[PDB]
């Protein structure tokens, strides 16, 4: 019953699956030269809670989301590193901000440009780095 | 209260919009080198209705979706095209066929995997041809 769309990259690591959340509090990109991690903070059924995916490595980035902000795109790219297929750039765009891009590993490009409606979570797969992204889509 | 994701493709011809539909029943791509047309019949409201987009070149290949079929992803090219920025390679992949590749040019990908959901409608922009193309979303 949910709008799920995606994944993009490869078939390594293993499956997560944060769900949908009503709202995204804040984001936290781990990433060098390619996505290490994404963490997210999220507000749903009476509960705040935080999910950290991926690896340990690379350079840390947060936004935390003002009242009224949600995300409208994520636009990245698939990629080939040490021969694992996986996502080595990733930007996240609010009503109000950009976030990103962090990563510097270009290949197959992927958009999401949300119209109408919003980006109101996360799934994929992941080991030492994210391999594969997708986003679930709510209306406003 | 809807879900559209898009557009991909150039800024050139006119804004054009399906809405969303309970039903897809036909789609008709025109196409050659380049994506000339998009055609779909729909229902919403008890009305079946055809709604061409784009020009009048290229050849016709046309679906009619068997009953629990539905469009489960989108995706293409970009392209550079006589100096045009417009769509180039179109496919849509349903529960049980995939429809395309159309088209002959290549540029930036685009793709919409649908892992839970359904493609609903469509929108974008023309002229002589598909300057850009984008979709509604809705559960299953």
């Amino acid at each position: 019953g949910a709008i799920k769309v995606g994944t993009w990259g490869g078939n390594g690591g293993s499956e997560w699956d944060m769900g949908p959340a009503y709202r995204i509090d804040s984001v936290k990109i781990n990433a060098g030269d390619i996505i290490d991690a994404i963490e997210i903070t999220f507000t749903r059924y009476g509960l705040t809670e935080t999910q950290h995916y991926g690896g340990t490595g690379g350079e840390p980035h947060e936004i935390a989301f003002e009242d009224g902000e949600y995300i409208m795109s994520m636009e990245g790219h698939v990629v080939d590193y040490t021969g694992l297929t996986i996502i080595g750039k990733l930007t996240l765009t609010t009503n109000r901000r950009t976030f990103g891009p962090f990563g510097a590993y270009e290949g197959t490009p992927f958009s999401i440009p949300v119209a109408e409606g919003k980006i109101a979570g996360f799934f994929g797969r992941a080991g030492s780095f994210i391999d594969a992204i997708g986003v679930y889509l709510m209306p406003n």
